[PDB]
């Protein structure tokens, strides 16, 4: 589901420290 995408963003946002975790989460959406 979409809930999995928004949650997976954590791994990405973490890689870059956490500048825009909410932003990186958009990836799973797009």
């Amino acid at each position: 589901g979409w809930v999995a995408c928004v949650g997976a963003c954590g791994t990405v946002c973490l890689a870059s420290g956490g500048v825009g975790t909410e932003f990186a989460a958009a990836s799973x959406f797009l």
